This record gives structure tokens, sequence and C-alpha cells, in this order.
């Protein structure tokens, strides 16, 4: 998915 903790800085 995207995890949130990092998805580049977004």
């Amino acid at each position: 998915x995207r995890p949130p903790g990092a998805s580049g800085x977004r």
C-alpha cells in the first residue's frame, strides 16, 4: 500500500 511511517515525506 503506502504505509504511513513514511511513503517518502507525504
